[PDB]
């Protein structure tokens, strides 16, 4: 049948917000979430409300408060912390003050006030790009989880945005407005990638040409040298990539990372790299292209999956202080610079000094509104708390818990399918590939496996499952329609449901085997 | 001296986030805030965290939770409410369930779950435009505070956005992408208005022509018929207006509202009205242009000032089900419709049916990302709580408290300036006009008043104050430089500070009077 | 006392004056069960509890 | 501290040392901050809406 037609139909046999999200946005919404940093947030909120009431000078029963005062805040916070040792979030808050004060060396009072004033949401974000201390806390978390083990923290700047969704919207419009990406420009895209990232560059607002950098199934979905080398083409202005990938769900290996490193150093020092690494924490020793080529990369990191915070809309765009986007802006034609000089005039005197990452902020809200732009303060505070939570968990227990949960769901799913496929060191598996050829092969041998692959189709497979379980899987994309296969997220369902997907597929395979047995036995 | 030059200088003699906000964004950040709905929010958060932990099936000390279950939620919420009657926010939550259940007639379980799942921020907003029940709660609040006492609630749709700041950015880009506003188009602007709203239409992204609709000082800053009539010009595609106004801070009277009503009904049924009414709740019996011409108006309402929530970034764009923006989209050239048919193809089959307010959503995040667009769920939940708070306060006590606070600050400011100017029925006074002519006139008579106005200048006045108090006021704009005058917000400072502005200005006036006395006495 | 509480949950507006609404029959058993369990040390409540069973 | 703009610690100390009644009134005419608080009440209740506090 057809791909962009099978999606429309599937949404029918099985309707659900989850199934629609998977089909409409190619995302698996996590059914788990970090609770400790959230309780810490709500508890910090009860402390901040008390701080606000201490500042309202008149008598009322209405419920009005003033701005929290920074003076003596460490004392009052410590009183609050001591008086509520038996509440989880509270213990967390208290330790987080120590982490910021003792391990990061920041001003403790400043920290508490930013969080307090922050969570009350009674002041416009300042600076608009990101709250001062929250920016330093979050980048510490970013640098660590991206495996950017060589980039000094002071060199990374962050722009807080409402998720990777806002991030991409911002980045594409800014690149276009600053003439760093013009129509007809070639944008290399790591493939396969989910639908959304294929349609923006296809928009008429941009009109970009796509150069596919196809992953190779026989290489466990890594990018082969020959494919990565396609970047040496000087006509390719930007490398758009999701890593760990979606849907293959694997992280680029060392080979692939070094490959790109060389390509940038010896052939393309002008190449712009745009990488979405939301799944990084689900991989084992993840390293981002941002860690490898910091000055050629705009890193888009979302807090959505790891923290089970898709609803909080929390993300950051990271850029190295010295980067190719500012250089390209420097190299624009005087003609163009004058034009930009008039766009960001109301911002600063020397518009030519205005950094790219800051134009992102300016651009996000029609420039003239730059001073009331930025992510809400309560969201930034929750973002910093999520960050502290991961940074303070030295033993990575939360991370181990989630990887163990993923694997438990995988074990349940492949119970009647011949056990889960062999794991690699690049395996992430937030999404898992259910390939009819591999399953039948494990169950009844290579011979049957080959016959089956010709008798069935992805449509057949997905329909059979959607029918018997109500779950709609993602068609397997990336390797010539010659292989019936679908994808499931191990992050959005419960055990018995995976158990049902498997049971449904084992039935399907036994049916094919019965047919195959009856046929060969007619020789 | 100069206006766009005096701003740059003032930011020097006195530096502060408050002074910068007033100068850079023409806004007075409230030093007050609604505490009850915020405590209610944090308390709802502790309840939701418990609901989440009830859904995690394994043993850990890490702090992981699952999705809250809707079944039996009314029972558990009621247990929570009964067990915490002594906490303010809790009492509020409980009553809010009744308001939604008994006065709005919505599903109680649905309500609780939306709030619970909402505050946990573990799911993508759905629908992207706005959470179902939050949309019905907030529009009830909007319709009431806008004085839209004749528009059935079912006819108003809302799009939750991150403040009026995001709203305007969205609306201008959407109008341009859908060809409802093209370059060279005439946009009428209610003046005076703060700087930000003057620079967007001036952007090269848009390139619009401004037709000023000047308010008349002698009319207490209302718009005279002759000025409003300038809208009959068929070349004026959109009327851009802030009401209650900033900086004059008055609400359009009945005359002005009816005037525009007729202009739309008998001459311009195709005119698009874009109104920002954030200050509405500070006026007495406010009525929005949206209440008067619902089908010709896109209402932008912010929760920032009234709730002292500038940091939460909460706002909504309201549109009537049947409106001129969709009609104009219907009237576009087939040529154009085909072009749009390809922009929003991935959204729906019959793109021509896609309503304008929904294109706002689609446009906000590059279309392809429409399904993960929308305001974060926790913000929407806080927005609904703020709304319920105002709706449940039948006696408008919170509102009276804030109007009384405003007036107290005004009384303190004009103590040594001859008492505050006479109040009108259209007076809002979130910002107050300190006019040297009126003050001197009240203090030493009309004669002196006239001599003084020629001896001084706005620069002089603002510098004298900035010097002696550290507070930088807003130059008085709107009536020919012939009148030294500045503006202060009665919402961002404390009593003793207003007391100091006044003391500084009385000194200045006495000095002018001493000179004037010495002169005339030489006849 | 339990009814007083029930009525108060039905008043949808904010006031300190002390006005209640009509008790709702939905979910009444659970709310009553909570009230019984929280006041096992009050004679009257133990009796109320038994009454529900008898009926 | 917020509306009158006086020193909070000084205020608290005057009230605490004051109510303990362990020090002679100083200065004799009236305690420094009490005078400023009370005069703001006086001016207001006597309708002296134009007289400067100081
Ligand atoms: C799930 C997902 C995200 C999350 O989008 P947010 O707007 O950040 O919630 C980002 N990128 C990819 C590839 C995803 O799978
Ligand atoms: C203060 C103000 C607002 C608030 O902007 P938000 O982005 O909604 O915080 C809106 N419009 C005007 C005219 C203002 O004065």
């Amino acid at each position: 049948l057809s791909p962009f037609e099978l999606k429309d139909e599937l949404i029918k046999i099985a309707s659900s917000d989850g199934n629609r999200l998977m089909l409409n946005a190619g995302r698996g919404n996590p059914n788990f979430l970090a609770t400790t940093p959230r309780r810490a947030f709500f508890r910090l909120g009860l402390f901040a409300a008390a701080e606000s009431e201490l500042s309202y000078s008149y008598m009322t029963t209405v419920g009005v408060g003033g701005l929290a005062k920074i003076d003596g805040i460490e004392g009052r916070f410590e009183r609050y912390i001591a008086e509520n040792r038996d509440q989880e979030g509270v213990r967390f808050l208290g330790k987080s003050l120590s982490y910021v004060r003792d391990q990061l060396g920041l001003d403790p009072a400043a920290f508490l006030h930013e969080m307090v004033d922050g969570i009350l949401g009674c002041n416009y974000p300042v600076p608009p790009r990101m709250l001062n201390i929250s920016e330093k806390i979050v980048r510490q978390y970013i640098i660590r989880e991206m495996g950017a083990d060589a980039i000094p923290s002071e060199s990374v700047n962050l722009f807080a945005v409402e998720g990777g969704t806002a991030a991409m919207a911002y980045i594409f419009e800014s690149l276009k407005l600053n003439g760093l990406l013009k129509a007809g420009d070639k944008v290399a895209i790591g493939m396969p990638v989910f639908t959304p990232y294929i349609e923006i560059p296809e928009l008429a607002q941009y009109a970009l040409e796509e150069v596919a950098i196809n992953a190779d199934p026989s290489l466990n979905w890594q990018y082969p040298d020959s494919e990565l080398d396609k970047l040496k083409d000087p006509a390719i202005k930007i490398f758009f990539c999701v890593n760990p990938s979606n849907p293959p769900s694997v992280k680029m290996d060392q080979r692939s990372l070094e490959r790109v490193r060389n390509i940038v150093a010896e052939h393309r020092p002008d190449l712009m790299i745009l990488t979405d690494d939301v799944y990084g924490t689900f991989a084992d020793d993840f390293q981002s292209l941002f860690a490898i080529c910091p000055e050629n990369t705009l890193l888009v990191y979302s807090f959505s999956k790891y923290f089970g915070a898709t609803g909080w809309r929390l993300g950051v765009v990271a850029a190295h202080q010295q980067n190719v986007f500012d250089l390209a802006l420097d190299k624009l034609q005087e003609s163009e610079k004058v034009a930009l000089d008039h766009r960001y005039r109301s911002l600063l005197p020397d518009v030519r000094s205005l950094k790219f990452i800051d134009r992102l902020v300016a651009d996000s809200r029609a420039v003239a509104l730059n001073h009331t732009a930025g992510l809400s303060t309560p969201q930034q505070v929750q973002m910093a708390l999520f960050s502290l939570f991961a940074l303070m968990d030295e033993a990575d227990e939360y991370k181990h818990t989630l990887k163990q949960l993923i694997r438990r769901r995988e074990t349940t799913l492949y119970r009647e399918l011949g056990m889960p496929p062999l794991r690699d060191e690049n395996a992430v598996d937030y999404y898992t590939l259910i390939d009819l050829q591999d399953v039948t092969a494990k169950l009844y041998g290579e011979a049957f496996s080959e016959w089956a692959v010709k008798q069935s189709s992805t449509g057949d497979m997905l329909f059979r499952i959607a029918d018997e379980t109500g779950i709609v899987l993602l068609p397997g994309r990336g390797f010539g329609s010659n292989r019936p296969s679908g994808r499931a997220s191990l992050a959005n369902l419960n055990e018995y449901e995976y158990a049902a997907i498997g049971r449904a597929l084992r039935k399907m395979a036994d049916e094919l085997y019965a047919e195959y047995s009856g046929q060969a036995q007619n020789l």
